[PDB]
């Protein structure tokens, strides 16, 4: 049974929260600047995307998270979900993945339950970025506790690539 099955093509949903932990004003967004359009989503038009670096502005450094609403998932689940980097030849973007059984701020996401760097299969040094391919889409596959409440996905720890993005979030209970 699907507890919560997200696309983005609405945008993030109000019931969903972004916290901008670093305090750039920068977050996870479906509209990344200055095209202030999303980039190409998975099989779709729009996924979700943070920047470690954007172009006309420069490096960024992210503590950016993306937070599920409120789950019940009193036995357990299972979290799917698409991530790519959108330049393939800037791809080295760190992210992770934490579960909360209470509350829904950033110390409440602590023990990541999925932390990693993407691979660079490609790469070019350059002031304007995301100009070739986009990064391979990848499935990913985390296994969340009894009690989860909160999941969150943290773009963090990494300066200068380009964009990471996350798309077709899928939380099945049991
Ligand atoms: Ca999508
Ligand atoms: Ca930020
Ligand atoms: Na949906
Ligand atoms: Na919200
Ligand atoms: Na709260």
């Amino acid at each position: 049974a699907e507890v919560l099955n997200e696309d983005f093509e609405n945008g993030i949903p109000a019931s969903w929260k972004t916290i901008d932990a670093d305090g750039d004003g920068n977050n996870w967004t479906t509209t990344p600047p200055p095209g202030g359009s999303s980039f190409a989503g998975h099989n779709s038009a729009i996924c979700v995307s943070s920047a470690s670096y954007i172009n006309f502005e420069g490096p960024q450094n992210p503590d950016n998270y993306l937070v599920t609403p409120e789950l019940s998932l009193p036995g357990g689940g299972t979290l799917t979900f698409w991530v790519c980097a959108q330049d393939a030849n800037y791809a080295s973007e760190h992210y992770a993945v934490y579960a909360s059984s209470t509350g829904n701020d950033a110390s409440n996401f602590a023990n990541a339950l999925l932390e990693e760097v993407l691979t660079a299969k490609t790469v070019v040094p350059e002031a304007i970025r995301g100009t070739r391919a986009q990064g391979t889409w990848y499935q990913k596959t985390v296994q969340l506790p009894a009690g989860t409440k909160y999941v969150a996905f943290r773009h963090f720890g990494c300066t200068d690539f380009f964009w990471i993005n996350l798309d077709d979030v899928v939380i099945t209970s049991g």
